[PDB]
RNA sequence: CUCCAGGUCUCUCGUCGA
RNA sequence: GGAGA
């Protein structure tokens, strides 16, 4: 990932955009019972906590790219995979427009809540003036799609959420690049039947997880990934990937029965433009992290990336007995024989790719089923059912969420939600936590699951 | 006097119906 | 900046 070139906006005739500085977040009325170290994502340059330059913090991210051809292994890497995703029937064909806007079977609707993008963000148009869920209309939408075209530029606004408390201090707050509603329409009609033959299998034929349940399928993982375990972290993945992975992307596309002219919507992610405030830049590489599409795409190049460094750094290496399942950049896989994680980081190293040891710390450590996470969550398998795996996420996880609030009013939800998450804790974990909730007067005001409801419908769910 | 801040997946709750 | 009660 790079920025090439940067101009003004109004050179460019474009407006400039409000983009918001103040979070949303305040502490809640748990803030104190429990323990943690985020506060909301820096916003703005003036923010009394910053260390470090803001503007240059949250671009950062861009790290260069590598210029390199599509070499043998990512040849091989591709067909290998291809060869997967060919047992699947993706159609290529494109998705009808009603289905692709307002959801099918596999691909749920557009978010009708969320920014409509450029033009419409400086028109003040929202999403909800040009569709509706309601009467599925798509009058206005093809309207202003003829008006306003396609390959529109990428808004860029930082994420309001926590962070820890040294990217606080460093100032590296998130972008996320709101595509253009008009885009977005655009590739769900292209690729909705890849979208949806992804959503609906999830697994080790696509090396996908998008689409799963963890808590019904923590149970299927440990069967599938049956070798020993591969895992690793990427620092910045989506901002780190060179244009030569979007090549070996369209390679594949094409292997599955895309045209040059469908796999060319790959060039608006590789080779993107932007607004951010008053300036208007062109990124060459990068996955740009809100397109739509970000999620299967992200994960198809991961499936291709360490198939790659395998057949690198272990030449002579059979994939047939390779399975991995990647969520973006989040990857959980396994091989019949020990693999040595920091060669392929060497490896990764090489493609412009910078790989760290999983879970935080600094060896490549083995990963056994105790200390690897995938989605954040632990696997623990049940003291009662050892064939029934808990996803589990670490209440310190947990704990962080609690302490804010966007909006009080959400309380109630919002806690309930938590505890669907920290009961895979155990029962006595669940209840100090419902304890220390109910140690502040709103607390003793929710209705809170109780532990013994949760465990039931669970262990009801596998039937 | 409010609103402006992306893609998705999962779950959950609210309302309305068979 | 734009949209609205
Ligand atoms: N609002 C968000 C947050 C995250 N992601 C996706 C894109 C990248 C992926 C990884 O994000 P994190 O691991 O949660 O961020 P991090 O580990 O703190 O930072 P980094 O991406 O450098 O590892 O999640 C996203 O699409 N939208």
């Amino acid at each position: 990932g790079e920025i090439e070139f940067i101009e003004s906006s109004k050179d460019a005739g474009f407006p400039v955009i409000n983009t918001p500085s103040k979070t949303k977040l305040e502490p809640s009325v748990f803030h104190q019972v429990f323990e943690g170290n985020k506060e909301p994502a820096v916003l703005r340059s003036g923010d009394p906590r910053l260390k470090a330059n803001f503007e240059e913090a949250i671009f950062s991210k861009y790290i260069g790219n590598v210029n390199t051809h599509v070499d043998e292994y990512m040849l091989e890497a591709v067909d290998h995979y291809a060869g997967q995703l060919a047992t699947l029937d993706i159609s290529t064909e494109p998705m009808k427009l009603e289905d692709a806007v307002y959801g099918t079977e596999g691909l749920e609707a557009l978010d009708l809540t969320t920014s409509a993008g450029y033009p419409y963000v400086a028109l003040g148009i929202k999403k909800r003036d040009i569709l509706s869920k309601k009467t599925k209309d798509l009058t206005k939408l093809k309207e202003c799609m003829d008006k306003y075209g396609l390959n529109l530029p990428m808004v860029t606004y930082v994420k309001d959420e926590l962070r820890s408390i040294e990217k606080v201090a460093k100032g590296k707050s998130r972008l996320i690049e709101a595509s253009s509603l008009n885009d977005s329409v655009a590739m769900r009609q292209t690729f909705g039947n890849l979208y949806k033959t992804f959503h609906l299998n999830p697994g080790v034929v696509t090396g996908s997880a998008v689409g799963c349940d963890p808590d019904l399928f923590w149970s299927k993982i440990p069967v599938m990934l049956d070798g020993h375990l591969i895992a690793f972290d990427y620092s910045g993945y989506d901002a780190s990937l060179s244009p030569v992975w979007f090549a070996c992307l369209k390679m594949i596309l094409e292997k599955l029965g895309y045209t040059h002219k469908e796999t060319n919507y790959i060039d608006y992610l590789c080779n993107s433009h932007h607004l951010y405030r008053d300036k208007h830049y062109f990124v060459r590489g990068g996955m740009p992290s809100g397109c739509s599409g970000t999620s299967i795409f992200n994960s198809m190049i991961n499936n291709i990336i360490i198939r790659t460094l395998m057949l690198k750094v272990y030449k002579g290496i059979d994939l047939d007995q390779f399975r991995m399942i990647a969520y973006g950049d989040d990857v959980i896989a396994s091989y019949p024989w020990p693999i040595d994680a920091s060669l392929l980081a060497e490896a990764g190293k090489g493609y412009g790719l910078i790989m760290t040891p999983a879970d935080k710390g600094e060896c490549f450590n083995e990963v056994t089923w105790t200390n690897v996470t995938f989605l954040k969550r632990y696997f623990r398998a049940d003291e009662q059912y050892p064939f029934l795996v808990h996803p589990v996420m670490p209440m310190k996880d947990i704990h962080e969420s609690i302490r804010w609030t966007k909006d009080p009013k959400n309380t109630q939800d919002h806690v309930r939600s938590l505890c669907l998450l920290a009961w895979h804790n155990g029962e006595h974990e669940y209840e100090e936590f419902i304890r220390k909730i109910r140690s502040v007067p709103v607390g003793r005001c929710l209705t809170l699951p109780a532990f013994s409801t949760l465990r039931r419908k669970w262990l009801d769910s596998f039937g």
